[PDB]
């Protein structure tokens, strides 16, 4: 059964619940972003509406073969009626496609669901900033202020670097990304782009980017692993024994492996900059965790909601346990005394 914190009151609406079966009451299911935690239960046999970002709904047809009559895509920044009820969808600094969502409620209460979202200030000059919103229904993944990683930009720096130098010091080195899910599309394509290459990939993989509308991509990917100097495999195999099967199947071409794995944060983060990362070495290859997130950090989490001044916050990620539940709340009354709304 469909918890509550998925559930938007004084509407026929859920969000990111579609693994519950038929949900009393809804007669429009949303989808923030594709990722398998929220889209869990979607195939081709769903026949409800499904409103979503145009990115998510071509995921969708594609990928699930959700069919396209009972697929809503809405454009982004603009004000659309469902079922009676005015929403918007807004951009999340998450992964292609994805989006928060503003609903006004009949009643004059307004509810932002954020999705899941890296918060940034330019979201305080999107259509927030003309309206107050009593709820938010808060991406709490990183809620907590240990937490902390650096900018998109500084990792991709890193990167572009390394991987740089790498090759120019070894003609002959292959440099490998892992993936498992959409997002993070800025690590491999911003290292082919300094290398000239494009990147390899398994049909698999190169369909699910042709649906996600970014730029001149025919120019940037390939399944041709054959041409390519920058390969993408399954994050489960960026390891010594998966690397090392890898570079056999090469017949040669290669003799050494740069890899990158883009984690979110990992603890390594609390002593060490960027700048100071290392990888681990066996032989012939090197792996490389960066801490690339998707999702906010403490501080950007806090600055968002005191820019925003709620009444009331939602959490809806690290609820399933009491002490987590009420860590959120202690920073949650910290901020509002701290601000004075
Ligand atoms: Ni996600």
């Amino acid at each position: 059964t469909c918890p509550f914190y998925k559930k938007i009151p004084g509407t026929g609406f859920t969000v990111d619940a579609f693994q519950y079966g038929v949900v009393e009451g809804c007669t429009a299911y949303f989808l923030t972003h594709f990722h398998s935690d929220h889209y869990a239960g979607l195939s081709k046999h769903f026949t409800f509406p499904v409103y979503c970002s145009e990115i998510t709904g071509n995921l969708l047809k594609n990928k699930l073969h959700v069919q396209e009559q009972y697929i809503h895509p809405l454009p982004l920044d603009t004000e659309c009626i469902v079922n009676g009820v005015k929403v918007v969808l807004l951009d999340a600094n998450h992964c292609p496609g994805a989006v928060m969502i503003l609903f006004y409620l009949p009643n004059g209460t307004v509810i932002l669901h954020t999705g899941d979202f890296r918060a940034d200030p330019s979201m305080e000059r999107s259509l927030l900033a003309d309206q107050k919103v009593h709820m938010l229904y808060l991406d709490t993944t990183y809620c907590s202020p240990e937490y902390t990683f650096p900018s998109q930009q500084e990792v991709i720096r890193f990167a572009i670097n390394t991987a740089f130098e790498a090759v120019t010091l070894n003609p002959h080195a292959l440099v490998v990304c892992g993936t498992y899910s959409i997002g993070k599309e800025k690590v491999f394509l911003a290292i082919a782009d300094v290398l000239g290459s494009k990147v390899g990939m398994s049909q698999e993989k190169y369909k699910t980017l042709q649906c996600l509308n970014i730029p001149e991509i025919n120019s940037l990917i390939t399944t041709d692993m054959c041409s390519s100097l920058v390969h993408l495999l399954p994050m489960m195999q960026i390891n010594f024994k998966g690397l090392q099967s890898h570079l056999k199947k090469c017949g040669g071409k290669y003799n050494q492996i740069l890899a990158f794995r883009p984690t979110g944060w990992t603890h390594s983060n609390k002593f060490t900059r960027i700048a100071d990362v290392i990888p681990q070495t066996k032989g012939n290859i090197s792996i490389y965790g960066i801490p690339y997130s998707e999702h906010s950090s403490y501080l950007e989490m806090k600055r968002f909601v005191q820019w925003l001044k709620p009444q009331k916050i939602i959490p809806t990620v690290n609820v399933g346990t009491w002490k987590s539940r009420s860590t959120m709340e202690k920073y949650f009354r910290e901020w509002k005394l701290e601000a004075g709304y």
